[PDB]
């Protein structure tokens, strides 16, 4: 159950929700451990000083995007955060 750390990519890199207007999207890549890919429980993500434990699906595999609202668009209009799971091919 190795701990993971998110990327928090600035808007671009071939990643854009856009549609929503009031709801600023932000993309972020979680490199996940295969133990957690199997279990599918809460995994503690430490990134940018923020500790957010997300319940990933049992059997979660490469390219699965966990859209968590209120973690992307900060300030006043709550926006979503696109968590792209990144598993090793082996």
């Amino acid at each position: 159950m190795s701990t993971i750390a998110l990327a928090l990519l600035p808007l671009g890199s071939g990643g854009s929700g856009g549609s929503g207007g009031s709801g600023r999207d932000l993309r972020a890549e979680l490199p996940l451990t295969l133990e957690e890919a199997f279990h599918g429980g809460e995994r503690v993500v430490e990134v940018a000083g923020r500790r957010v434990s997300v319940r990933i699906p049992p059997g979660v595999r490469e390219g699965s995007v966990i859209r968590v609202p209120g973690m992307g668009g900060q300030g006043n209009p709550p926006g979503d955060l696109l968590l792209v799971v990144r598993l090793l091919p082996h």
